[PDB]
Formats: C-alpha cells, structure tokens, sequence
C-alpha cells in the first residue's frame, strides 16, 4: 500500500467530511480567509476551504506520493487558481519565501490513534510561532481546527491483546518454560492500534472511562509546556473482576464549540483507538476496590503510559508475532506428535548406532522452542535459526530448564548445508506463511534445496499447505480499499485518482472480527506441496458453488498447513500467530445462489492471483 489505507476509510467517512466542511465554512464566514492546511494528503479540506469562500488557501504535504495526487485531484475539480501545493513537511514552510502572508486559520489531520504521535503539537507550536496571526487578545487574528482535545482511557480486559504482549502458560507441549525467562513483548512503539469496536474476542471495561489529559491546540504556551511538564501520577478504581491486559486510549476533537469527533471505539466510526499492553506485573487479575496505577506524561512526541500497578532473571524481547506464536498451543502440541511420529518410523528405539543422534534442523524465521520439544522426544540433536543473541539465552535458559545438559541445542546461524560430512536430515521445519497472510519468498527453492539434505523417510515439516478461499460480501473491505464515489466526498471529485492505488491482495487481515457475508463455503484454492513439487498449481480453474446470492467484493483466504496426512495447523485457528489476507475485487460482481462460479488461480514462486471468470 504505497497510499496508506486509512487515506480510503477516511474519505468514505461522509459524518467527519461534513463535520470538517461545516466548521471550515463556519471559520470561512466568519473572517478566516486565509488558510493553511497542514497533511493536506488528497487536499479535500482545503478545496472545502475555497468552496466555503476563503481568499487564499495554502496545503502542505509531507509524502511525494499523496502532494502529487493532491495537485491532480485540486487540478481535475477546477480549483487549480485560489489553492497553492506544497510538497514540504510544515516545519520548514516560510513567510514570504513558500505563503505570502502569515494565515488567519490552520487546519490539521496529522493526528493518530494516541492523537499525538503524528507529531501535532511540534507542528502547531511552529505554526502559531512563524505561519499563524497572533491570537485573539476573525481576518485579524488566527485560530487553529482543530481547537481542542480531550485525551480518555480505560483498563481492559481483552484476551486477543494479551496474546501478543504475555506468554500465558508456563508449559507447551511436553517442555517447561523457566520462571527466570521473562519475555516482554517491544510495547514493554508505546502504543499498538486497534479498531477495538470489532477486536477478535471483544474486550471488557474494568474501570469506566477516565481523562488522561486535555490539551488546547490554540495556546502556544501550553503545548510548548508539554515536554517538561512532570508526568501526572493517577490511580482509577477498578468497578469489574477481571484480567487486566490494556489501558484503551481515544480522545474527543473540539473542531469549534459546535463541531466535535471522537475516535471512542464504536462500529459507526472508522477510528481507532490507541491500546497500551499491561506486563512486568506479579499478578494480573483486579477486583472492585482495587486501584489501576499510571504516570501519564506526553514529554517527547507520543503519549506514554509507564509504571503501571496495582494496589488493593533474564529478560528476552520477543516481537507480538513472536508471544502469539508461543500462546498457540495446538501449533506446538500438533508439531510435537508429528515430528514423533516421523522419529517412530526411523528409529523407534531412540524415541522415548547409540552415539549417532537424531539431526533436527528448524529454519523458523524468528524466536521459535520446536528445537526444544524435538530434544524431548529422544536422541534427538535440534538445531536453532535464531540471530538474535537474546534468543540464544532464552533458548539456553530454556534448554538447562528442560534437563537438557550444556550444549545439547545447536545454534546453526554461528545457506542450507548438510548437518556433518556424511551425515543428513532426519526433520527440516521451514517457514511457508508470513504473518502478512501471504507465502515466504522463495519457500519452493528452499524446499528443493531441503529436500537433497533429507535422510531417507526424512520430512519437510510442513510437506505440503492447502489454501482455502470464501466468498463474501464485505462492504468494510471494499470501503478500505476505494473510495465509493463523490457523494461521500460532498460533490468532490477525488475518488477516480485516488483509486489509481488499488491494492489487489489486503494483507495482516484479522478475518474472525472481519464483518462480510459468507456466499460460499471454504474451498480448496491451491496446494503448495514441499514434498512432492510436481502436485504444486501453475494456474488452474476451482469451481466455487454459490450457498448465498449477494454482491460478491472480495474472497479472504488462508492455509491448512499439513505436518503429516493426518495432522494440519490452521493460519485462520483462534490461537493463529498468523494473519489471514483477501483479494478485494476492483468491481464487484452480483453473484446468484445455486451459481458455479470459476476462480482463476494462477501460482508463480511466492504470488498467487485469483480473479472471478
Ligand atoms: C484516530 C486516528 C486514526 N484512526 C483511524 C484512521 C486514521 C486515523 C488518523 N490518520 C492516520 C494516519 C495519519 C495521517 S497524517 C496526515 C497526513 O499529512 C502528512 N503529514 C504529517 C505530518 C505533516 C507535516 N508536519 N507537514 C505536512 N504534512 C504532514 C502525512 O504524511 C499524512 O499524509
């Protein structure tokens, strides 16, 4: 997405457009001739600027990309004339070298989930300093849109954030995680974003909603105070039982004292909220009488949220991908027995020449324990991929916790290479699906590579992987992905040029909180077998039968990746540290039950095409 895909949703939200346009005309009328648009991105608040009736409008854009889309879609609504483009980062705009005159308003959407991290107040405190009229002691003085806002949190229960931020067993198929391995996710990037109104397993309010902070964007000697200010220590009573996992942040937007938005989690709006993972606790559970402890201080760009409590030894930084893969029990449980199974059908007597070991080579992109549950199984040798030196400890520490003695887990990184002289393979584990939703880059040249290596009955782990597709109608995916004409951008022509930017395949899909309608069931759209290449797809037909007749918008797929015949690891399970993915069609087709629709699948290295014959 080389145009990011909020730049979509944003401009298909008609409620912000107009509430936008209504407090621009309303500041326009009332004298605001002059204004500067800070991230104009498609430029539509500036061209409501002009259409409202402003002398003079001037739009600054940061990124290349959405300045040259921005001078076509002004040009392409014959509004060329009153507006001036900008492709500059606000800071370094000057009077009269880029503006002629200091402006009368400034309006401004280089806002995020945590409202601040898109850097507003450093922004705002040049503009009021160099780009805006002085304040009012209206044509003579200047005003900032948004005026105002107020920051909200809440401490929430939420098991799907938790997942990502904390290892929540201390046993995983067969092998004992130590108590003196803590693993911390990165957010220990403060702040993760989630549109929490549909979060996979919703989420429950511990304590009610509560005011981080306010801020006014019309008072330079505030925003200016903001990164010496000392952090406000609070405490909000807990009114449920429950886990705590996140503190929920949104805000509310005061545009002007009529006009005001609110990114509050709700399936109405398109906002979403900034989530900050709780960790580094003894216990997690809180009760009513209990209080949830934070500092608050917004010192250095973002909106931090530290010292989290609660009042009534070697640490590995693992990636959220990273804890969610060690949280997915039936992934470990399933690798577990297959690979027991294959050690069974070689050597069963090394399974719980004696000095000749079992050779286990795991090439798990990231952090990953399956070499330790393969030491388990027998006289096994397991090697680890891991680069990171953090992991090696952990994974050491881990080793030593499993009655492992010194040295029993290799580190194969200090290129796929026989594991000794004349020695070969019993098991290779290879890395087929990105978390993206999409296939590894070059996974066949891997699996060819692997295969020479093996013993004889030696397996690929997995040997092969079956994509599954759905046909759905999802008006959310088809509103993330274009822009649905004019009337939602009030009569302005946008949608034509920004829609040039149509991504084809949506990747890090959450599909389970995903709102579509299922027209199908889930049907076999590739295989892609390490084993055996000669079963992979080149480019073949599926013909998908019609359960439901409905507007067919895009097709969400994911995997069946199978260890053995019997036993196959779901990228779509509860538990999945993999995302799910979807191609979203450029037009939708109206689709009839009782109907056998054709899909043509074509596959080539790691890209698979699918489209509606
Ligand atoms: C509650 C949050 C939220 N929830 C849900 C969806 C969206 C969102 C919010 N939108 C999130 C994406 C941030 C937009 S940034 C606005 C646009 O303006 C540009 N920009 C940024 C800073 C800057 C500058 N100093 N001078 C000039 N242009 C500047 C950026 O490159 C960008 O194109």
């Amino acid at each position: 997405w080389l145009v990011e895909r909020w730049h979509f949703i944003m401009l298909n939200d008609t409620k912000r457009n107009t509430i936008y346009n209504a407090a621009i005309q309303k500041a326009v009328c009332l004298g605001s001739k002059s204004v500067l648009d800070i991230g104009a991105g498609t430029g539509i608040l500036s061209m409501f600027a002009k259409k409202a009736g402003a002398h003079s409008v001037y739009a600054c854009e940061l990124s290349k990309t959405m300045y040259e889309l921005a001078c076509d879609v002004v040009a392409a609504n014959k509004m060329e004339a009153g507006i001036k483009l900008l492709h500059t980062k606000s800071l370094d705009i000057e009077i009269p070298k880029h503006i002629p005159e200091r402006v009368s308003l400034v309006v401004t959407e280089t806002v995020d989930a945590g409202l601040f991290g898109e850097g507003i107040v450093e922004s705002l405190i040049h503009a009021w300093e160099h780009l805006l009229l002085q304040p009012k002691t209206c044509e003579k003085y200047g005003k900032v849109i948004p005026a105002s806002a107020v920051i909200f949190g809440m401490a929430v229960e939420c098991a799907e954030i938790r997942r990502h931020h904390r290892v929540g067993i201390k046993d995983i198929a067969g092998i004992h995680l130590p108590t003196n391995v803590k693993f911390q996710s990165p957010a220990y990037e403060p702040y993760t974003t989630e549109k929490m109104s549909r979060v996979p397993g919703g989420y429950l309010a511990l304590t009610e909603c509560f005011e981080i902070m306010t801020v006014d964007f019309n008072n330079l000697q505030e925003l200016k105070s903001l990164a010496t200010k000392k952090p406000d220590k609070i405490g909000i009573p807990v009114i449920k039982e429950g886990i705590l996992d996140a503190i929920m942040v949104w805000f509310v937007l005061q545009l002007d004292d009529e006009h005001s938005l609110s990114t509050s989690p709700s399936e109405e709006t398109c906002w979403e909220q900034a989530v900050y993972p709780v960790q580094d606790l003894a216990d997690y559970w809180i009760k009513p009488g209990d209080h949830v402890m934070m500092e608050v201080s917004c010192q250095d760009c973002y909106l931090r949220i530290q010292s989290i409590s609660v009042l009534g030894e070697q640490t590995c930084i693992l990636e959220s991908t990273e804890i969610a893969l060690l949280n997915n029990i039936p992934y470990h449980e399933g690798f577990k027995m297959a690979m027991s199974k294959v050690l069974s059908s070689l050597t069963p007597e090394k399974l719980y020449n004696i000095l000749e070991p079992f050779y286990v080579l795991d090439v798990s992109e990231g952090f990953s324990v399956l070499p330790v549950i393969a030491g388990t199984l027998g006289q096994v040798k397991p090697y680890s991929s891991v680069e990171k030196d953090q992991h090696r400890i952990a994974l050491d520490l881990i080793s030593e916790a499993n009655h492992f003695p010194k040295e029993t887990l290799e580190f194969w990184l200090r290129m796929l290479q026989r594991p000794k002289s004349d020695k070969l393979w019993s098991i290779i584990i290879l890395d087929v699906i990105e978390p993206s939703g999409l296939i590894q880059q070059e996974i066949m040249e891997k699996a060819a590579i692997s295969r020479c290596l093996l013993q004889s009955g030696g397996k690929i782990f997995p040997q092969y992987v079956l994509m599954f597709g759905l046909l759905v109608e999802s008006q959310t995916l088809l509103e993330e992905n274009a822009v649905q004409g004019t009337e939602r951008t009030l009569g302005l022509n946008i949608a034509p040029f920004i829609n040039q930017f149509q991504v084809p395949i949506r990747v890090f899909l959450d599909l389970s909180s995903l709102p579509c309608i299922p027209l199908s069931k889930p049907v076999e759209l590739l295989r892609l077998d390490l084993m055996t290449p000669y079963l992979n797809t080149s480019n073949r037909e599926v013909k998908v039968y019609v359960c439901k007749s409905g507007r067919l918008t895009a097709i969400p797929f994911w995997y069946h990746m199978y260890l053995d015949e019997e036993i196959r690891l779901d990228t779509s399970s509860e538990a999945s540290h993999w995302k799910q993915a979807a191609v979203v069609l450029d037009n939708p087709i109206q689709v009839e039950m009782g109907e056998e629709l054709v899909l043509s699948i074509q596959h080539h290295k790691s890209n698979v095409s699918i489209t509606v014959k």
